[PDB]
Formats: C-alpha cells, structure tokens, sequence
C-alpha cells in the first residue's frame, strides 16, 4: 500500500482492442487520483495485422504524449505498466528526451485497473466516441478532504478489484468529473465494509 508515496503513473491499455468497439488506455495518477481516460477508436484496428504490435506502440506513444502535456513539477516519479510488452517501446520513445531516467517499471497487472471500464459514465462516454478522445477523471472525488492520501488510494484499489469479481454488485452498493457519487464519509466506510 505506498502508491500513496510519490506520484506514480499506472498504464493500463489491455482494453485497447475490445471486439467490434472501441478500446480505452487508462493511466491513474496514484498521488493524486487524476485518471486519464483515452478512447481508442475502432478505425485504429481496421485492416491490422497484430494487435499486440500496434497496442504496445501506441499505449508508448499516447505516455510520451501525457508526459509532453504536463509541467516539470507534476511529471510523475516512476511509471508502472500493466503489460510488459510496452516497457520497450516506451523506452524507445523516451531515449533522447527530458523524460529519460523516469523509472519505467512492470508489475502494475495485479491491478485491475481495466475493470473500470464497467462504470457506466466511462461505458456510455466510450461507446458514442467519435475520435480518439481524452478525458481526465478525478479517481479520488473529494476523499482528500477527508482521509489521508493512503486511505484514498487504498479505497480506489478494493474499488478496482471489486469491479473486476463482482461488476454488477459495486454498481448496485454504489450510485473536472468525479469518477463515483458525493457521498459522506460514513457511507463510504459501510461501503469500503461490504466490498470484501
């Protein structure tokens, strides 16, 4: 539990291709909950050969773009990928550039960071895409008024593994853009009790 610790960066992009709809790449910015939501279109599939081979290239791609739109101060310490096949090619686009030497690691896959693809304002944003959008999501709400970082984070990760074993149940218990309901503390704790 100390990715409250600095501000790490988890990559997840094994939904990029979902059969006959479009993909998400999704990057959780542990320090402070920023979630970026990026929606890959079913165009980029058309007519491919490997999905592997385009998917690990442009989940490297859309990182170096995330790390170009950010100031100096907010660039992430270390970067996690769920998937080691992109841990290369990141590393090819980041020779040579201001983001070498950040930490590039693997080992995010024990994080079902991909099961919030089952949030139905993310589903629902996805689907009726039209281009390759982003978005950014507060994945912390308003916790940080009222737990300490660690507690957000942690809350954030048994959020994740119950969407990923029990989908239907966390949307039954629960309900710039909040990724989950304004709800009080207590809520949140009875919550937290009955997600297993």
């Amino acid at each position: 539990g100390d990715l409250w610790r600095q501000r790490l960066w988890i990559v997840d992009d094994r939904t990029a291709y979902r059969p006959h709809a479009n993909g998400v790449i999704w990057i959780w910015e542990t320090s402070t909950g920023r979630l970026f939501v990026k929606i890959v279109h079913r165009t980029t599939w058309a007519g491919q050969t490997r999905r592997a081979q385009l998917a690990k290239w442009k989940c490297a791609e859309h990182v170096l773009t995330m790390l170009r739109s950010q100031p100096t101060e907010e660039l992430p310490r270390g970067i996690v990928l769920a998937q080691t096949a992109s841990m290369d090619p990141l590393k090819t686009l980041l020779a040579g550039t201001e983001y070498a030497k950040i930490p590039v690691r693997a080992g995010a896959a024990a994080m079902p960071l991909q099961a919030l693809m089952a949030l139905p304002e993310i589903r629902d944003r996805t689907q009726t895409a039209r281009s390759s959008e982003l978005s950014i999501w507060s994945g912390y709400a308003d916790w940080l008024e009222h737990v300490p970082v660690w507690i957000a984070s942690a809350r954030f990760l048994l959020l994740l593994h119950a969407l990923d074993r029990a989908p239907e149940r966390v949307l039954q218990l629960v309900w710039t853009p909040w990724l989950w309901p304004a709800l009080p503390e207590t809520d949140w704790r009875r919550l937290e009790l009955e997600l297993q």
